[PDB]
């Protein structure tokens, strides 16, 4: 918090990256960033301001701040922004979508090794954001995005703060996923890495039901007394009760009871390393997950000038 | 070692278990649990964790893990957990408390036929402690619980260790009961179920003198000395050589000469048929051993969901 951030904005140029086809509607298209002369074509995702609120361009370069700021594999790869009338924020393109609709639309496919790497993966991811102190805040399994289906990335830094060299962060009012959130959060507004632990733990659990919504019934409005009264999430059926508490772990009043992210790395790591022993699922071993482009790189492969 | 544990592990609401009058001071409690909607209220026990130590809520969740892993007429029946602030363990109520107070409390009423059914209990208990591959390390008369004068159940995990498809399991350091210790495991810190059969001779010689302190002199330090020389505890006098031999057998050097306790089921179960012949107690013969109600259930009766 004392040390200078010199990360690189980049400004690119409009006729240096073709639009392929829309991906949805702010407004994501799906393209290709071809620097001029260097022949490379890199794969991209354009997220293109819809009239322009002064507040809208506020946001979206907030994001490229804390967007630029990150260099992880297991973070999402900022590549730059545009300075159209819009302003356009340039990503790597993840093909396969967000983890939330890829494990709803693949259940029948998906594998104990592939849920517990994905769970290493998010935490080597968050751990590293703690490396750099900072929060995300909005940590779950709608922004995790897909690569290949071994190879998730975070995403989504629209309310991600950095902490100074301050313990935790104190947040206005203004729309909040209450069900991902921590208890000291939806009551303080208290914000630490240890509540994105808690993220964490509803992130996991996510995945462990493949997509189901955290108290699909109770309103928003609840979550706070039923968290007080001492109740959580159910234990997922294919979840043995070695993962279900890390899960209960994450979910702890005391923040500080809660698991690290290290630690999270480490045990689901030692699990990725026998995964029929720590979830257990009908058909596990029977399971597969997977335009001239000759000079296609992805953006993991193009670094630098 | 291989199999996944699949064991559940509940997570209670505060609001409904009712706490009735204090038990210890950690601090357990003693009350009520009424699931919503059920019409049952199951008499329980409530540790709550007294300021919270990260390390003090690592430990009782530890418990809580084995605990929840076994199932058995002779090993106690955990109900769940509260996540409150302080993190509360839910167990079966034992009304009569420890076996070590009851056999001191009640001396004077204590015949052969029941002090030879508890040591069958209790091998039983092991025995499937044993089929679990769970190493006890704590085995001791104040670690043995009663339901009933006829009935008891095995409790405190709080060093129970879970080998893993791994011979023995080595310790670190802290405190260890030494004197109901193996003398591999004084030594070399090595833990078996057959150093699990030693700790149980230690118990069975504890029941058989209704209580009394093993090596009530020898300083702790001296015990491994002791041992060593070949010595051991003394014959207690309502004991036959049948039973006291058990016992030796128990404590030999040779962790392998020693007994299975599916050995000592069939023993002590061969000598319970007829109890007067294996212990000569005075009086054996003459002696006799034991809010609207209405819907209460015992933790045994109620299972499931």
């Amino acid at each position: 918090g004392e040390a200078p951030n010199q990360a690189l904005l980049r400004i690119l140029k409009e006729t240096e990256f073709k639009k392929i086809k829309v991906l949805s509607s702010g407004t994501v298209y799906k393209g290709l960033w071809i620097p001029e002369g260097e022949k490379v074509k890199i794969p991209v995702a354009i997220k293109e301001l819809r009239a322009t609120s002064p507040k809208a361009n506020k946001e979206i370069l907030d994001e490229a701040y804390v967007m630029a700021s990150v260099d992880n594999p297991h973070v999402c790869r900022l590549l730059g922004i545009c300075l159209t009338s819009t302003v356009q924020l340039i990503t790597q393109l993840m093909p396969f979508g967000c983890l939330l609709d890829y494990v709803r639309e693949h259940k029948d496919n998906i594998g104990s090794q592939y849920l517990l790497n994905w769970c290493v993966q998010i935490a080597k991811g968050m751990n590293y954001l703690e490396d750099r102190r900072l929060v995300h805040r909005d940590l779950a399994a709608r922004n995790v995005l897909v690569k290949t289906p071994q190879h998730v990335k975070i995403t989504d830094f629209g309310l991600a703060k950095l902490l100074g060299a301050e313990k935790e962060y104190h947040a206005e009012g203004g729309k909040v996923p209450i069900k991902w959130m921590a208890l000291e959060s939806i009551l303080h507004r208290i914000y630490t890495h240890q509540s994105d632990v808690w993220s964490y733990g509803v992130t996991v659990w996510e995945l462990m039901t493949f997509g189901s919504k955290p108290y699909d019934g109770i309103p928003a409005s609840e979550i706070s007394s039923i968290l007080e009264k001492g109740e959580r999430l159910p234990q997922p059926p294919i979840c043995t009760i070695d993962v279900y508490m890390i899960m209960v772990k994450c979910w702890m009043i005391d923040a500080d009871s809660r698991p690290k992210f290290r630690e999270l790395i480490i045990e689901f790591s030692k699990m990725a390393r026998d995964p029929q022993r720590y979830l257990v699922i009908q058909g596990d071993e029977r399971m597969h997950l997977p335009e001239d482009m000759d000079d296609v790189v992805d953006a993991d492969e193009y670094l630098i000038p």
